[PDB]
């Protein structure tokens, strides 16, 4: 069948992804006791967006549950699925003559059917009566809220739906649950965002000069990945460590460089930690070293029916069993976690799901709570483990001053921690360790291939092999 | 005083620019009769969005004519002048302590952009009221480009303030529509990135690459030698392919192409708009060059007409003659130009605007203000804008020459208009592609200044091509 690619040597994905995404939908909704027969998925796409009043258009990027049914990559569009038969239909806008001027060729209703492999085409404004034809007992539309964002997804509407019984609470919990769980083409996808994403990495690392601007460096990213990748967008706004980072990169500073490309809607999302002039120094391979070991040893534990918080916990143990071994805490680190002092250190969640968006969808379906400690309620997910999810593993350590004077302030925590020596790492500033994997049979797969050791690091840096 | 600065080469621009805007405005403002004593100023800048319903970020950039006041680049801000007296305050976002997980002071920001100043946003209703102004002026209007209707800034307590959003568009339009020696330098750095980063890719092209392959080494010249974080428009190298011109231009470039690579990139939200035309593998074939040549004389001779006083639509009727001229000497056409251009029939070669204003928007706004019409022609009803050319002004120049089957198709069963054309000639031309010259130029005292630097005559072109140094000439 037909696929996307963008030539050269970016990947071609078969359109059969996407039919076999409805399928699943489908298949999970025939099983759901409420859903009832003859009902019909109805999705709309994003449409093209501008810059406040101005004609300055925005670049546009599909929504993300309709292009995980769909793929479609064209504004105005509407898809529905019939549940019982699993038949797709795809409605597109019905464009004027101008566009034949102004912006390229007119294509025909079979054009898209045949790009797209969907079973039907039909244009937008004859979506209500295509679908009143077909006598639906309930259209099933999309809302929910995003845990992440805390925003409700916006439910399709069109001019008639009002005469349609909808639905509009069975479909988002299980259209996300089927988004949970990558299917083997869609893994390809995320093997080669982290492929080209992996490359732009050590580009970056092997062009790192002192006196640069972060800025500099986030674009060799983005110019690889667009260039080599057919990644026009980054899957989030690009975090450069030391809206452009303009911080020069000094002499001692350790570099965080947090980036990923998009393919075709499919993120990724990594994280590489080096020094800016190519040496660790003690202190900080002490650190990195710290971090790397936690990011192994979450990695080596991850297997169907780990628990993600455990795997956070386990990180949290480490950072702290490392920062007393170089002298900056002291005493039992049993106690230590019980007084939740790793969240000091890395006061974020270890990891998130990652899919079609970077913080990926249904970290918390109902029945899984969020855990109201620090570190832990900056998961983005207390699921535990199953084959198909996909995640980051990024530990990390931080010196971050308000986080270790309010420690230094509590009785409870300021024991355990030696001011003499913590005060060495003061601005150290921060190291993160972000790999992408998948959850398999028996373990983890992972999709990341950077340096990682201080020595593969360090040899990257100064330009050998 | 403070300036914006992105380090290495790129341009200082110094916060006095958007004092002397806020200077510009209260001046105009308090001439303007129907202004109350005590009027204040109050603008909204944008908020920071996501895409969708999830948490991933859209890139913020600053609303136009709030950046044209204030130069503020954070989100969730509101900026306040009152008019009377030119005072400025900015209002900024309260953070939380879990942002620091630094958060700077209210003086920081008033250090950082040299207002007067600075309170937090969640105060502005009180802050209005003790300061007792007489009516809040704020921000409506029409776009003429868009359509679309400028947001009207609002406030939780609004409703207890006297509101007028009448009085400001069109005023804050006009001070945007005459460029200050401030802001023309910002505009001369951002052409000359972006005529930089053009030599580049006319420099790097190569029969096989991708456009895409081109569009992002501009975009990481501009960036990475400028700090140029947008592009000011979605660059044109598909459409076609995907739906949209933000999509990957995917077409393989062929050898005897022409290439027309459209774009420009923004520093500080000031904008930039060039197109460069040339052939894929470096040499001009002579129909190219005859095409090539025809656009060139047109730009040219508009650069050469253009001074205060000149209406605009004179000059796209201009470039329309000369292309038919130049269309009927490569045996194209035949017959009276006369009659061509009584007949439209430059309107099928060039069937968009001459060019428009630029400035913070590419787009830029003000070209049709109560009084100046739309004229309904072809091609000058595409104009975006109608005015008389006074100093000040920058617009772009950017004729072109196009092969269009559909337009040349329905000339063809145009019996006013079909005669003209000579098929047996024309059919070689079907497929030739696009050729667009596009020029950004100051109106000054007494002609134009230009703002861009590339190479333009198929001379430098090829030696651009060919790698030669740009010294070279
Ligand atoms: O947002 C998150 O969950 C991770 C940790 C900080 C950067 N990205
Ligand atoms: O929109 C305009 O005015 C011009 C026409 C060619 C592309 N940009
Ligand atoms: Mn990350
Ligand atoms: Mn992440
Ligand atoms: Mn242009
Ligand atoms: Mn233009
Ligand atoms: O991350
Ligand atoms: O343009």
């Amino acid at each position: 069948g037909p696929s996307f690619w963008l030539g050269n040597e970016t990947l071609k994905v078969p359109l059969a992804l996407f039919a076999l995404n409805r399928q699943r939908l489908c298949e999970r909704l025939r099983k759901n006791p409420a859903v009832q027969a003859g009902s019909i998925v109805v999705l709309q796409g994003g449409e093209e967006t501008q810059r406040y009043c101005t004609d300055t258009g925005v670049l546009f990027r599909q929504e993300s549950f309709f292009h995980w049914a769909f793929g479609v990559t064209e504004p105005g569009c509407y898809g529905v699925i019939d549940v019982d038969t699993g038949k797709s239909t795809l409605f597109v806008p019905r464009l004027p003559a101008s566009h034949a001027t102004w912006m390229g060729k007119i294509h025909s209703k079979e054009h898209f059917k045949e790009k797209y492999a969907v079973d039907d085409v039909q244009y937008v404004d004859e979506i209500a009566s295509v679908l009143t034809s077909q006598k639906p007992s309930v259209l099933l539309t999309l809302r929910g809220v995003n845990t992440d964002s805390g925003s409700v997804c916006r439910e399709a509407s069109f001019d008639g739906i009002s005469k349609f019984e909808v639905n509009n609470t069975i479909l988002h919990p299980e259209i996300v649950e089927c988004r949970v769980f990558k299917t083997d083409m869609e893994l390809e996808v995320l093997r080669y965002t982290n492929k080209i994403s992996s490359e732009a990495h050590r580009e970056v690392m092997k062009a790192v000069k002192v006196g640069m601007k972060e800025y500099e460096l986030e674009s060799l990213f983005e110019h690889y990945c667009y260039s080599r990748g057919g990644m026009r967008h980054s899957s989030y706004t690009c975090i450069c460590g030391s809206a452009p980072n303009d911080r020069t990169i000094q002499n001692g500073d350790m570099c965080l460089f947090d980036m990923g490309g998009e393919y075709y809607c499919f993120a990724s999302d990594i994280t590489c930690s080096f020094p800016a002039n190519g040496k660790f120094t003690a202190d900080q391979k002490a650190v990195y070293e710290a971090v790397l070991r936690s990011s192994r040893a979450v990695m080596g534990a991850m297997k169907p029916g780990v628990w993600w918080p455990d795997m956070h916990r386990l990180a949290d143990r480490i950072h702290l069993e490392e920062l007393a071994h170089m002298g900056i805490l002291s005493g039992s680190v049993d106690a230590m976690v019980q007084a939740h002092l790793g969240a000091v250190f890395m006061p974020h969640g270890l990891g998130h799901f990652l899919g079609i968006d970077v913080h990926d969808v249904g970290g918390y379906p109902e029945g899984v709570e969020r855990i109201d400690e620090p570190g832990l309620r900056s998961l983005r997910t207390a699921r535990h483990l199953q084959p198909g999810m996909v995640l980051t593993v990024e530990p990390g350590i931080y010196f971050i001053d308000h986080l270790l004077d309010e420690a230094l302030a509590d009785p409870a925590r300021a024991s355990f921690l030696n001011r003499e020596v913590l005060q060495r790492f003061r601005g150290f500033g921060r190291v993160r360790i972000e790999e992408d994997v998948v959850v398999t049979d028996s373990g983890i797969e992972l999709l990341t291939c950077v340096p990682r050791t201080v020595e593969e690091i360090e040899a990257c840096m100064a330009g050998c092999d």
